[PDB]
RNA sequence: GGUAGUACACUACU
RNA sequence: AGUACACUACU
RNA sequence: AGUAGUGUA
């Protein structure tokens, strides 16, 4: 941890050049890690630190009286010992990831100490403390030791040692001897998976083709390699080395040629520019005109928004019946003649209620009351229309189509030519997007929309989002709050809210619409209506009707049918719209999308116009068509390529960009993109980089400058680069998934697949070539690279085969693998004609391969039941299937993604799944070792990897450039020399691969299989036979696609499908070279990595020819490549290098069969983009807008709480990806609004709970009771929706704890709960506490409990609606048929249930046996929810059903009442009322409050830590986020009590045998003991037994299913208790790098409070608590950390800012009276003295005496006499630094000065400076000399306490005169130009005192000339009289900080001028209490306009005038 | 020409 | 209604 | 363990 020791290790690594000493380096590194952990553990435990203390020594120490030689002490050396309570504990520190060494050392030490334990009559305990370096989880075996130490708070980081190990291994990676020397064990191969290999593989036609393709020597080499057995051979790498040596000549020749190409390359690469963009645009428009039908008519446009809107009418009433009457009258009174005017008038007559409004209301109310009285739908009773006036009414807003009221001809005209009901190869018609008239029409449309919608609403901006989240959003960003207020005031919000409400009403009324009825939908607007036409994927037909007084005052986005005159104005009818419920639901959610988009685009940008942003967002948010889809996604490639250094944007536009402009908005956005391309080319040079700050240990202040110089894209303004990237990339997420149509997408996907297959069949005939032919692989280079990479990878780890089998469950059963037991679909081949009934297709097409789709688990059940599969180890069965399954069949379906063209998705059969599983797991485990591979990297860690690569490339650039240009810089401190100096080049190739799986040479994987060392020859033969049979796979065409292709009746021109299928005579097509998408990810990625390694070699050699330095980092996921190249050379310009690098990148991709997408491949100098993730310049960046937009996404629609928890997930992910707090809060508000809208809980609505509960606002109601979340954003991110209860409890603590403990730790504050008075609690608090006590917890719980259930062990759902829903067909499931047979079997259920009781662990864990699996599969069918999931369900239909059933009795209140002490289903409102009634009778007591606190907070260490962070937080100096970084969330529960896996522990507990398969005998015993203790102390077994007994007695018969359910919850709780370290991968973008839990919490809290700036957070006490997950914590930690921080801060502050002489007196004075963090510093000093950590404060102790020479001896042991020390420190006056020897220096570690604000004490008055305020000073404590000398007199005036000082020179004497540090910045001279700033030791003239002197002189001169009221000067007697007047004035009035700072500044000026005597003699002038003339004088004050004091003097005068006027 | 089972949401500062 | 890589919810 | 959702390729 020590930085000097880190430097020492770095020097050892750098200077080392022998692999024999690198082992010494690594061993020393491991010892340093162990000793560091031991020292930190001893500090935490507060025990004296020892290492390898002799056992005889410890025996003598514990028993000095006994004579030595009484017994031979064992030679073992314990790390440390501890003797308390007559028990000796032998402690051993271990820093390992495993327990093998721990257990063997435990056994050895125990055996060797038994004899001494018996003799000396002392029990000896062997305690092994083990820490896991990668996840800091502590493991302790001795429970007695853990009893001694209840809280162990070891919080340390091992990242430094990992970095050194990585540096050593990368330096000596090329040395195979070093790898062998550091290898663990030898090369070991497990037992062969198969006993025999395929003999028919050699006869396979595919193998014959491959063999004939290869030349003869390669055929021989392939046969030898596949027939090679590593275990039999003397060396495993015998054949690998032979092949590598054979191919070395060709490999070296290829590398040398490719390197020689650098000279032949010119400087001209594919630069994007305006000419290329224009030519590409011309080619694109030509291609689009050829492929489409271009229309120049505006009347051919399609609706941009399927809606028309008009402002409301304040004069008219908003009652529903009045609106209906008004609509009927307006429809009837249409004047004029038109096509449908008579139909509209007839409809208005049909809906004419007349004057019988009361009768209509009564009829509708009676119907609704009848409907709502039943949980189920009312059946068998027919609704009969009632005639009211001329209206035949069936329901509210439902009317008959009366044949008498409408002519038949008019009715058919309307229904067919208008609504399309009863209605009934050319090119798709699209508008001309390049036509000037068409673009002018689009501009006119957008201008009209802006004009109509920019006006004010005229109504209150009050709404749910604002009311419930305005405070949070305002505190986060007042500007965001103001933007929201403006948005809600404008008319865009009213229009989109009206459209959403109206569309929800349309969806509600369309469910029960009949064929002869039409519905009327109404919204809050009294002028906007909807008429829903009859309808039967369900569709909705609606027409929007708008009433407006003035014509042309309507908002028409190309949806209007016509505007007609009526009574009292005009009526406008929109054209009929037919939409899918999926698009309708998006429209309903659209307000959230609109608000999110507007706030994202406007955030932190004053140069943008909110009107323009909303004008764009209203169209993108409501876009539900493919027209905008065709533009959003290609825009990324177009604009990003244009900004790039090298890109083929011209070819991209010409060949791929295909705008689909069916709408005027699409035309407008096409023009926007076109302009943005040229602008992006023009403005690529305005990107600038921040000044890098390098500390040589970490990088801070890195990235890209924030200057708004780039032009905005979609709307006028200026943006930063980050905002520009957001504007480029966010629009892709405006698209909607599932917009495609199955018919067309199946046709296109089949066409693409068959076209690729046909092209491969015809054109592609060569497999191996040397000239980089398309779809061809260079054989020699491939083989050589594969050999090299395989050698390196398998040399890295010696047990690769064992690791594969262990991690992939190869040795375990088939039923224990998730991918083989899932509910995903799989293909089944065979005769299934009966189930499928299709008949016509079967008869008409002979060669039809019959197939059916089934679930994976069902297929596994079938194969197990038919004995095709067994429960033997899975790998043996997999290889058996590799031989048996000769024919592979696949089918495909469309993904339905959000891109313009859908993606084909392939489904395979079970045997193919298993074979590919084996191959892919082998490839995966070899990819894990390779650093370049990125699929093996867990998700979201790729951001951290990108950051690390960028940081090391920055460091390499700086170091290499400085090292090379040292000579030139020395010569400078010449222009000709500067010309010839070396320059740095940085290159980022963000690349894409074209047709990764479609066009790939599958033969290159044969070599990967054959050259693999870890496989046996028989395994290789079987796998190669599988691959050969895979290359003969057949694609089964889908039945629906075949149906449509057979129902055409007109022959297609060139039907590729018919050609490939023999004129539709077969449904199967043979696919050979296209390994199917997604099946061979790891293998393809490995070969991609090998290709990039060859590229790296080529680049390194080529740069070697240039005598330069290069660093190449390549990241490869599957087909997405991120290659960054850093070059520092001087021979040639950068253009030649860029051209050469790009040409060789393309050539290297083509060499290995890959093909880079040059259209989508672009080169940048700074920006990295690997997988939707960006690294701007060392600084991580991500588009969190996608997570922000997914806040309104679909959910399970289970209930109000379940729905909310799903969307808070998206909010939290957005927070993790860098979303600012205000936008995160907006997303949370939108999620709450969406849920409340779904369940009709919005304010004022029926299910709104605010009235029924004692709460002022919905923040007071619990989430489970339908409140809104109220908690800090850091809490929401960390604990995740438990934050509601946590925040409520913390607020209760902060409100009711006594003042003495108010600033104590959470455990102490909870211990003080017994003193609470329950009578003082408010009604809301009482209600919430009762809810927590009785609804969340159990009545049996007692405050005396020591262990209890954690919040993760219990659910939170209370009010969940129930639905009467049919299960579905489920006919095709063989397992379901077996389950039905078993159910119909006599009593089979009792046996199956009995088996599940006998093996209860099967309920929660996977079974390890076929019988166990088959029983579980049969059992799951009992649960209704599983069957519902099995049936396909539409989320759109579920959402509408939840809306409709909101008033029906759905809540089962019996279950809720069963929760507390001791009917029919109930509605939401009645449930609220009943819950309040039930809770009224219950009582609450201090005992109950203690139970709540103990069971909610004291259980979880994470909950305790979060509560401590909230209570004890101190917020420091604000600062702008300069350089961000990634940091993963650490583990909050470090202590581990269970070692074994939870499944194994549960299996052992179900039985009583600690000895289980795969379970360590003795290790499982303690886990079983712990689990039994947990069960007994929580009384789970007793509670379950009592519950089942009571239920059995109540029912009268044994409810066996109830017993199963009880066992399920019991084992669920047991599983949650015994769950081990999950170690989730959760990374965060944070202002700084965090290493420990406290650092992470500080960074989270400081980052998630304000949008503008982030704060430094330190904690008053120690936040972390040492405890276990389910054990109560009643012990708080010590204050030693506070003492350490205090005295480190004190020593270093005194050294830095105090003169050498005054330092000791300063220390003594501050020790005597001051206090740190509410703790007296004398007490902290006593803690340090009377403690076992005194070697960290040797200089501090020396200055205060102490030492006693024991500390010096201990320090020497860590590596010196007292008098020698005293003599040596004669010249040194440093409090923090002392010299024990002539060169040895004992020092105290530094602490950040931001914590100095925690010191409180009496003033330290010396000279005129009061040092207390200096410690409290914020500006003047900075270490940099420049920053100190450049501070202001406003800050400096705080330190002035003169009381009669004459000279500032003697006043400032009490300041440090040692040299300070200053930041010197230098340029780098690289193609991306940037400056690095590094602090360096300054010379003598720059000291703290000198900086203060310069500050004083400059600022006082400025202030003097600012306040020379008289012309003579500052010292003139008249000016002095004016100063006397002003000081008397300010003394006479109330003190203000303006007055104080002005007084201090004038005082310091007078001290400089030596006017102090009169200053202290200032009094009221004799000419002056005439307040009138004081006012006259101050109003006559000649205030100057000097800029710093201009605002200051005016404010001071104004405040004085206001105060003196308020006085009178 | 005839036929076309199918119980309910919003109801608002507008 | 697929492979993989995750994350978060509910039972 | 099952189910749902989201992001990624
Ligand atoms: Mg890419
Ligand atoms: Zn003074």
């Amino acid at each position: 941890m020590d930085y000097q020791e880190y430097q020492q290790f770095l020097a050892r690594i750098n200077t080392a050049r022998d692999a024999c000493v690198a082992k010494d380096i690594d061993v020393d590194l491991l010892m340093a890690r162990k000793d560091y952990f031991g020292r930190e553990l001893c500090k935490s435990l507060n025990i004296e630190y020892r290492n390898d203390v002799p056992f005889i020594d410890i025996i003598l120490d514990i028993r000095p009286e006994v004579d030595p030689l009484t017994i031979d002490a064992p030679h073992i050396t314990p790390d440390n010992y501890l003797y308390i309570n007559n028990v000796l504990y032998i402690i051993d520190y271990k820093v390992s990831v495993s327990n093998e060494s721990s257990v063997i050392t435990y056994d050895k030490y125990y055996e060797l100490t038994r004899d001494i334990s018996d003799r000396l009559s002392i029990p000896i305990e062997i305690v092994i403390i083990r820490i896991d370096p990668v996840s800091r989880d502590l493991h302790i075996n001795s429970d007695r030791f853990k009893e001694l130490y209840p809280t162990i708070v070891v919080d340390i980081n091992f990242n430094q040692f990992f970095d050194l190990k990585q540096l050593l291994y990368e330096k000596f990676g090329d040395d195979e001897e070093f790898l062998l020397k550091v290898a663990h064990g030898d090369f070991t191969l497990t037992a062969p998976w198969c006993k025999t290999g395929c003999p028919e593989f050699w006869k396979h036609p595919i193998y014959k083709e491959f063999k004939m393709s290869m030349p003869v020597p390669e055929r021989r080499l392939f046969e030898e390699s596949v027939k090679f057995n590593a275990y039999e051979s003397e060396r495993w790498n015998t054949n690998l080395v032979k092949i590598r040596e054979y191919t070395k000549k060709d490999y070296s020749e290829h590398i040398s040629k490719s390197a020689k190409n650098i000279f032949l390359a010119s400087g001209f690469y594919k630069q994007p520019n305006k000419n290329e963009i224009s030519e590409g645009w011309t080619l694109m428009v030509e291609r689009v005109q050829d492929q489409r039908e271009i229309s120049k008519s505006l009347h051919d446009q399609k609706p941009s928004i399927h809606f028309i809107w008009g402002a409301h009418n304040p004069g008219n009433s908003n009652n529903a019946t009045f609106k209906l009457i008004l609509l009927s009258k307006s429809l009837q009174s249409i004047k004029g003649i038109s096509t449908y005017t008579e139909a509209f008038k007839s409809l208005g007559k049909m809906m004419d209620i007349g004057d019988k409004a009361i009768e209509y209301e009564e009829f509708c109310m009676s119907l609704k009351s009848k409907a709502r009285s039943s949980w189920k739908q009312i059946m068998n009773k027919k609704l009969e229309p009632k005639q009211i006036n001329n209206a035949l009414v069936l329901w509210e807003q439902q009317f008959m189509i009366n044949n008498d009221l409408i002519d038949k001809s008019e009715k058919l005209k309307l229904f067919k030519n208008f609504c399309g009901i009863g209605k009934h190869v050319s090119k798709p018609k699209i508008l001309d997007f390049d036509d000037a008239n068409m673009y002018l029409a689009s501009l006119t449309m957008m201008e009209q929309s802006k004009k109509i919608l920019s006006k004010s609403n005229g109504l209150k901006p009050d709404n749910f989002i604002l009311n419930e989240f305005g405070s949070r959003i305002k505190d986060a960003n007042k500007e965001t709050y103001d933007n929201m207020h403006k948005i809600f005031e404008t008319g865009y919000w009213q229009c989109i809210s009206d459209f959403s409400t109206l569309m929800k009403n349309i969806l509600s009324v369309s469910q029960y619409n009949r064929h002869n009825t039409f519905r009327i939908a109404m919204c809050a607007n009294n002028n906007v209506f909807a008429i829903v036409f009859p309808s039967a994927k369900a569709t909705v037909v609606y027409s929007i009707i708008v009433l407006h007084k003035e014509e042309e005052n309507i908002f028409n986005p190309g949806c209007l049918h016509g505007t007609f005159k009526c009574m009292n104005g005009y009526i406008s009818i929109s054209r009929a719209i037919r939409l899918d419920k999926e698009r309708c639901q998006r429209i309903v959610s659209s307000p959230g999308l609109f608000l999110t988009t507007c706030l994202l685009f406007k955030h932190d940008n004053p140069t943008l116009v909110m009107s323009d942003i909303m004008n764009f967002s209203i169209y993108t948010s409501l876009s539900i068509t493919k027209s905008v889809l065709s533009l959003t996604e290609p825009a990324r490639y177009m604009i990003m390529n244009s900004l790039a250094i090298s890109s083929n944007v011209k070819d991209y536009i010409a060949e791929k960009f295909s705008p689909y402009t069916k709408t005027l908005f699409s035309v407008y956005m096409t023009r926007l993109i076109k302009n943005a391309c040229f602008d992006a080319y023009d403005q690529r040079q305005r990107v600038q980089l921040r000044d890098i700050y390098l500390s040589d240990y970490d990088i801070t202040q890195k990235g890209i400058k924030d200057n708004r110089e780039l032009t905005s894209i979609w709307f006028p303004g200026s943006v930063t680069l980050k905002e520009y990237l957001t504007q480029i990339y966010l629009p892709f997420y405006f698209n909607a998934k599932g917009l495609h149509e199955k018919h067309h997408v199946m046709v296109d996907l089949a066409k693409t697949i068959l076209e690729i297959e046909c092209e491969q069949r015809e054109n592609i005939k060569e497999i191996w070539s040397t000239n980089c032919t398309k779809q061809t692989v260079n054989l020699k280079i491939l083989i050589h690279s594969l050999c090299k990479n395989l050698l390196a990878d398998t040399s890295r780890h010696n047990h690769l085969r064992n690791r594969i089998e262990n991690r992939n469950n190869f040795r375990r059963s088939i039923t224990t693998i998730s991918t083989f037991t899932s509910s995903k679909s799989c293909l089944k081949i065979g005769d299934f004609r009966k189930e499928k009934e299709y008949e016509m297709l079967r008869n008409a097409m002979p060669n039809y391969t019959d197939y059916i789709s089934t679930k994976v688990f069902d297929r596994l059940y079938e194969l197990l039941d038919k004995k095709v599969l067994t429960d033997k180890p899975v790998i043996e069965q997999i290889m058996d299937m590799m031989i048996d399954h000769k024919k592979f069949y696949f089918t495909f379906f469309n993904k339905g993604q959000k891109t313009s063209k859908d993606r084909e998705i392939f489904v395979g059969e079970y045997e193919a799944k298993m074979c590919m599983y084996a191959v892919e797991r082998i490839a995966k485990e070899r990819c894990k070792l390779n650093p370049d591979e990125m699929i093996s990297e867990p998700g979201d860690g790729k951001l951290k990897v990108l950051e690390q690569k960028s940081e090391q490339e920055i460091r390499f650039l700086v170091e290499t450039t400085r090292q090379k240009n040292r000579e030139i810089d020395e010569a400078i401190e010449i222009e000709k020399l500067s010309l010839g100096k070396a320059k740095g080049l940085k290159m980022e190739i963000n690349a894409d691969m074209s047709k990764w799986s479609a066009q790939d040479v599958f033969y290159k994987y044969f070599w990967l299989i054959a050259l693999d060392p870890i496989l046996y020859p028989q395994e290789k033969e079987r796998i190669l036979y599988f691959m050969c049979n895979y290359m003969d796979k057949e694609l089964i065409l889908p039945d629906e696609l075949l149906f449509n292709l057979l129902d055409q009746k007109v022959a297609y021109q060139n039907d590729i499908i018919a050609t490939m299928t023999n004129q539709l005579n077969s449904n199967t097509v043979l696919i050979k070279r296209n390994w199917l998408q997604g099946n061979f990810n790891y293998t393809s990625s490995y070969v991609h990595s090998c290709a990039m390694s060859v590229y790296k070699e080529i680049l390194k050699e080529a740069i070697t020819l240039l005598d330069g330095s290069i660093l190449v980092n390549s990241l490869v996921h599957s087909d997405d490549n991120q290659t960054s190249i850093t070059i520092v050379q001087d021979k040639m310009e950068n253009d030649k290098i860029i051209d050469f690098a790009m040409k060789e990148f393309e050539r290297a991709c083509l060499t290995f069969g890959c093909q880079a997408n040059m259209k989508k491949t672009y080169v940048t100098n700074c920006i990295k983009e690997f997988v939707s993730l960006f690294n701007l310049y060392g600084e991580p960046f991500s588009i969190y807008g996608r997570f922000l937009l997914t806040s309104v996404g679909d959910c399970a629609y289970i209930g109000p709480y379940e729905d909310l928890a799903s969307r808070i997930s998206s909010a939290q992910t957005a927070i993790k990806h860098g979303c600012p707090p205000s936008l995160a809060w907006v997303s949370i508000a939108i999620s709450h609004w969406m849920t409340s809208l779904t369940y009709n809980m919005l304010p004022g609505q029926s299910n709104d709970p605010i009235d029924y509960f004692p709460a002022e606002n919905r923040k007071d109601i619990p989430i489970e009771l339908n409140g809104v979340l109220d908690a800090p954003l850091s809490m929401i991110s960390t604990v995740g929706l438990e934050s509601g209860n946590l925040y409520f409890l913390i607020k209760l603590l902060s409100k009711y704890t006594p003042v003495m403990q108010k600033r104590e730790s959470v455990v102490n504050q909870i211990a003080e709960v017994k003193n609470w008075k329950v009578e003082d609690l408010t009604d809301n608090e009482i209600f919430r506490l009762k809810i927590l006590r009785y609804l969340v917890l159990d009545a049996e719980m007692d405050p005396s409990d020591i262990m209890g259930e954690t919040s993760d062990m219990r659910g939170r759902s209370i009010l969940t609606p129930r639905k009467f829903t049919t299960a579905g067909s489920l006919r095709k499931l063989y397992s379901f048929s077996k389950y039905q047979d078993r159910l119909s079997s006599p009593g089979g259920m009792v046996e199956l249930f009995t088996y599940l009781l006998e093996k209860p662990e099967l309920l929660v864990t996977k079974g390890e046996d076929m019988k166990d699996y088959m029983e579980s599969v049969i059992f799951r069918y009992n649960s209704k929810r599983f069957k519902e999931s099995l049936s396909i369900q539409n989320p759109a239909q579920l959402f509408i059903e939840q809306i409709l059933f909101s008033h029906k009795p759905v809540i089962d209140f019996s279950g809720i009442r069963d929760k507390y002490i001791n009917l029919g289903k109930v509605t939401f409102t009645e449930a609220y009322r009943l819950l309040m009634r039930d809770l009224s009778s219950l009582e609450l007591t201090n005992d109950d409050i203690q139970v709540i606190y103990s069971y909610i907070i004291l259980n979880d260490p994470m909950m305790i830590t979060i509560a401590n962070t909230h209570i004890l937080s101190i917020y420091g100096s604000p600062q702008r986020r300069m350089g961000m970084s990634c940091s993963t969330m650490p583990e909050f529960r470090n202590l581990k009590l269970i070692h074994h896996s939870p499944a194994l522990v549960l299996r052992a507990y179900s039985k009583n045998n600690p000895d289980i398969q795969g379970a360590d005998p003795t290790e499982m015993a303690r886990d079983l003991v712990h689990l039994k203790e947990f069960v007994e102390n929580t009384n789970l077994e007793e509670k379950m037994k009592v519950r089942i007994a009571m239920n059995e007695a109540e029912k009268g018969q044994r409810d066996i299913v109830f017993e199963l359910k009880e066992m399920t919850r019991f084992y669920q709780v047991c599983y949650e208790y015994v769950k081990s370290t999950e170690h989730k991968i959760k990374v965060f973008i944070l202002p700084a790098k965090s290493y420990t839990t406290t650092d992470f919490c500080s960074l989270m809290q400081g980052n998630l409070i304000k949008d503008k700036e982030w704060y430094t957070v330190h904690y008053l006490k120690q936040i972390l608590s040492g405890g276990h997950k389910a054990i109560m914590q009643h012990n708080a930690t010590s204050e030693q950390n506070i003492a350490f921080e205090c005295f480190k801060l004190i020593t270093h502050f005194a050294d830095s800012f105090i003169d050498s002489l005054s330092r000791s007196a300063f220390l003594q004075l501050i020790i005597d009276e001051f206090s740190y963090k509410d703790v007296k510093v004398s007490k902290l000093y006593d803690i340090i003295k009377n403690g076992y950590n005194r070697t960290d404060f040797i200089p501090l102790l020396f200055r205060t005496g102490d030492l006693r020479q024991a500390d010096l001896d201990k320090y020497d042991a860590m590596k010196i006499l007292i008098r020698s020390l005293d003599y040596l420190n004669n010249d040194i006056f440093s409090l923090s630094r002392i010299k024990v020897g002539l060169d040895e220096f004992a020092t105290i570690k530094k602490a950040h000065f931001s914590k100095m604000v925690s010191f409180e004490g009496p003033p330290i008055k010396t000279g005129l400076l009061d040092l207390t305020e200096l410690m409290k000073s914020q500006d003047l404590l900075n270490l940099n000399y420049d920053n100190i000398r450049n501070s202001n007199l406003i800050s400096f005036s705080k330190l002035i306490c003169c009381e009669g000082s004459d000279n500032i020179n003697d006043g400032l004497e009490f300041l440090s005169d040692d040299p300070m540090n200053f930041t010197e910045g230098e340029a780098i001279h690289s193609t991306p130009i940037f400056n690095i700033y590094y602090s360096k030791r300054g010379e003598r003239h720059m000291t703290y005192r000198n900086a203060i002197k310069l500050l004083i002189e400059r600022e006082t001169k400025i202030f003097e000339e600012a306040f020379t009221f008289s012309e003579n000067g500052f010292i003139s007697p008249e000016n002095l009289g004016c100063l006397e007047a002003v000081v008397s004035l300010i003394k006479l009035l109330k003190t203000n900080e303006w007055s104080t700072v002005i007084d201090k500044c004038i005082h310091i000026c007078l001290i400089k001028n030596g006017m102090d005597h009169m200053y202290h003699s200032f009094d009221v002038p004799k000419c002056f209490i005439n307040w009138v003339m004081f006012r006259e004088f101050i109003n006559s004050l000649p205030g100057t306009d000097i800029p710093p004091w201009n605002v200051m003097t005016e404010n001071f005068k104004k405040k004085c005038i206001a105060l003196i006027n308020s006085k009178f």
